[PDB]
C-alpha cells in the first residue's frame, strides 16, 4: 500500500461518530499536557489564560493496515477520524486550536493528536506572586462517555517545551486519574487533573 | 445491534428538522441550568457573564431500538438529531458553547443533551456587594414552538466554581406561560432565579 | 399531511435563491423593529448598541399546503426558505443572531421571521442625557432588490418587550416608509426608517 | 425564462473556481470605494477602522441570457459565481462583510457586486486634526492573478453615501490605477490605489 | 487544455489529504515570511502582533498538466490541494488569513501559496526601545510530519514593510533548524526566523 492507497482506505470507511469500542471494554484514552506558556493571570478573579499541547493517544483497530512494503504511519484529518468527545470541566472559553486539525495513525491504529491549545480556565491563582506559587488544576475528560466506555489516563521535563518568555515558570506539574459520579446517574466519567504549580519571575 | 449500526440507523433516517410529537401532545421539553461560574458582573449595566450546564431531556420515540444484546444509550451529534429551538429571552450574546455538540439517546428515545454554555445576560445586578445579593432571573423557551408543540418544565448550584469571586445563595426555578396580545398561542418558559452576591 | 411530510415537500421543492414574485408584482416585505435593549451609548462617536426583534413577514405562495386534516404551521430552518436580503443601512458591525434561525411556515405560504438581533449603528445620539432624548435613526431595506421586486412596509407598546434593566428608556418608537435612490442607478430601494427616541434613566 | 429558470440555470453551470477569461484578455474588474463611515483612528498606530461599499463589476459570459420576455436582472449568491480574489495590502484585519452575499447578474453577464466592508487599515494617520487632513491610501488588486488575467480600474459626489454623524468629515477620494511587478514573480499585478483625504470635525 | 478543463481535472483528482512524496523522498517546501507590518509589542509579557506573507512553494507532480496550448499556471482554492501542515512553534494566537485562500499552480506541478497572515508570537520583545533593538524568533515547521517526510528550507528584509508601522526592521535572518522531542525518535525540520525590530526614535 502507498499513502494515497491508506487515506482513501481511511476516508471510505472513516465511521468518525463510532467510538471504536473492542469486545465491550472501554476505548482507553491517554492525555498529557505539555504546558508551552501563561499569558494572563488574574489572582482577583482566579483566571488564567493557557497554552499547551494536548498530547492525546488512543487505539482504533478499524484504522489498521498491513505495514509491509507499507508507510508505517500517516497524516489523517481528525474530521475522517473518531476522536474522543474530551472537554476541560474548569473552561471559560472555546479551546482555541493553533495548529492544524492532522492526527498520527501508526499501521497498528494507534492515534496520535496533539493540537496546541490557548484555552482561559476558573482555578487558584491565590500565591501565584509568591516562591511557593500558585498551583491551578485543569480537569479534562469525556464529555458523554462514562468509564465502560472511555477509560482516561495519563501518560519527560515538566517545562521542557515551556517558553522562556513567560512572565512565569512552572515549578511543577501533575497529572492525576479521578472519577466524577453526578447525583442524577450512577455512571462514573473519568478525568485527567493537571496541577500545574506556576509563579511570576522574581 | 451495535454502536455502528444504531448510529448509521439514527443517521441515516434522522429528521432534525421535524419537531417528534406524538399523537398531538406537545414535546416535553425539562430544563434545568447547574451554575458552573459567575465571571463578570457590572452594577452600572445590568449586565452578567455566566457559565452553565444547560441539562436538557425530551424524548423522540422514531431514535428508540431494542436493547436485547444492544447498548442501552449512545453518544450522538446534535445536527443529526432534532433539538428544541430554545433561547434565553434576555441573553445580550449568542450562546459560547465550551462542549463537544453531543448529545446521549436511550434506546427508549429519551434524549439528554447538556452543554456548557457560557453567556451574556441582562438581569437585576443591584444589591451583589450586599449580604442578601443580587437575583438576576433567566428566562428559557422555545422561539417558534408554542404551547401545544413544546411545553418547557423544571427538572443546581452543586458544581459551582469554589474559585469565582461570587457565591450561589439560593436558585429557584418556575414554570411561565404567557399569551400574547397579537396571537392566541401560549408560549412556555422556565424562569431560573440566581441569588448570587460577591464573596 | 403530518409535519414531517409538509417539511420534506419544503425542503424538496422551497427555491431558497428564488424571490416569490407573483405576476412581475414586488414581493410585499413586512418589518417592524421591537426593541429589547441599549447597551452602550457615545454621544462623542454617535454610536450605539441596541438588542431588537426583527418582526418580519411576507407571503410564498410556493411553500403553501392544504391545511385541511394538516397542522396550520411549521418552523422551517431559514436555510430551506427564501428570505429578504435585508441589511440596515447605517449599521457598523454584522448583525449578531442571537435566536435559533427559524421562521415560521403557516398553510397559505405566509412567512413569519422575528430573529433577536445584536447590532452596532451610526445615529444621532445627541440629546442622550437630556429630558428630550436622543432620536437614533435606523433604515432597513433590500440590499440587492429595488422597489419592482421587493417593497418595505412598517407593520403595540414600544417598551412592552423593552428590558426594565437597561441604563436608557425609550421615550417613542416610530416606523415609517422610505425611498433610497443611489447616483449609479435608476431604480429606488425601499426601506422603513425606525426613530428611536431614548434617554439615559440617570 | 423566469428568475426560476436563471437562477436553477446559474447554480447547476457555476462554475465558482473558473476566472471567465474571453480568448486569454483579462477578466476587467472595476473597484470603487464608497465610504459610509471612519469609526477609530489612530494617530500614534496609523491605523483607521473604516466602513465602505466596495463597487464591483465585472463580465462573465457564462451567465448571459436572453432576456426577450424575460428579468433583465437576478440577485445570485455569490457562493455560486465566480468572484475576482481581490486584497487590501495595507489591511491588518479580515475584511468584515455587514450585507447580504448577493450580486447582481444582468442577462448579458455584467455582474455588480457591493458589499458593506468594516475593515481596519495601516495608512498614514498624520494631519487628521488639521484643516488639510490626513491622506489615508488603501492599495486593492488581485491576490493571485496578473495583468494578463485580471486587469483592476476606478470606475468612471465622495460624501454621498458618508455618514453625517461620523466624529470625521471626507475632504476628498481620488482613486489611481497602479500595475506593480513585486519581487517574488515576473508578472505585474494592478491595483486602485484610493487615496481618503479626511479630517476630524 | 483551459483553465475550466484544468480546474475540473484538479479537483477531481488532486487527492489534498495526500502527501506528494516522489519515490520516498521528503517533500522540499520552502518558507520565507515578507514582514509587512509589527502592530503591538509588548515588553513586559514579551508578545508581538506581525503581519507576514508566508511565500510558501513546493511542487506536487499529480497536478501537472501538458501545457501545450494550454494557461502556464492557474489559481486554485487550498481546499483542493495538498498544502504543508505548517505551524508556528511559538503562535500565541491562530493565524488570522487577510488574504483570498487561493494558490498558483504551475504546469509542472510547482505550487506558490502565499497568504497574508497577522497572528501574536512569544518571543523576545526585550531591547524593542534601544538602539540594537528586539530580536523576535519565529520557529516555522510542519506539525505532523517528521524530516523523511517534509524538508523545510529558507529561501535565499524590509521591501514590503509598512512605512507607517511605529517599528522598523533592522535585520531579518532565516535559517534551517531540526527538533528531536524527549518522547519520540524522529526530527521536525523548521525554518527559525530572527526579527531584529526597534521603535522609531
Ligand atoms: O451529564 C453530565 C452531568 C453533570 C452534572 C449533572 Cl447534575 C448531571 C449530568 C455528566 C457527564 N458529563 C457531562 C455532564
Ligand atoms: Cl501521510
Ligand atoms: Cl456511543
Ligand atoms: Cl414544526
Ligand atoms: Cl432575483
Ligand atoms: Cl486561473
Amino acid at each position: 500500500l502507498d499513502r494515497a492507497d491508506i487515506l482513501y482506505n481511511i476516508r471510505q470507511t472513516s465511521r468518525p461518530d463510532v467510538i471504536p469500542t473492542q469486545r465491550d471494554r472501554p476505548v482507553a484514552v491517554s492525555v498529557s499536557l505539555k504546558f508551552i506558556n501563561i499569558l494572563e493571570v488574574n489572582e482577583i478573579t482566579n483566571e488564567v489564560d493557557v497554552v499547551f499541547w494536548q498530547q492525546t493517544t488512543w487505539s482504533d483497530r478499524t484504522l489498521a493496515w498491513n505495514s509491509s512494503h507499507s508507510p508505517d504511519q500517516v497524516s489523517v484529518p481528525i474530521s475522517s477520524l473518531w476522536v474522543p468527545d474530551l472537554a476541560a470541566y474548569n473552561a471559560i472559553s472555546k479551546p482555541e486550536v493553533l495548529t492544524p486539525q492532522l492526527a498520527r495513525v501508526v499501521s497498528d491504529g494507534e492515534v496520535l493528536y496533539m493540537p496546541s491549545i490557548r484555552q482561559r480556565f476558573s482555578c487558584d491563582v491565590s500565591g501565584v506572586d509568591t516562591e511557593s506559587g500558585a498551583t491551578c488544576r485543569i480537569k479534562i475528560g469525556s464529555w458523554t462517555h462514562h468509564s465502560r466506555e472511555i477509560s482516561v489516563d495519563p501518560t519527560s521535563d515538566d517545562s521542557e517545551y515551556f517558553s522562556q518568555y513567560s512572565r512565569f515558570e512552572i515549578l511543577d506539574v501533575t497529572q492525576k486519574k479521578n472519577s466524577v459520579t453526578y447525583s442524577c446517574c450512577p455512571e462514573a466519567y473519568e478525568d485527567v487533573e493537571v496541577s500545574l504549580n506556576f509563579r511570576k519571575k522574581g
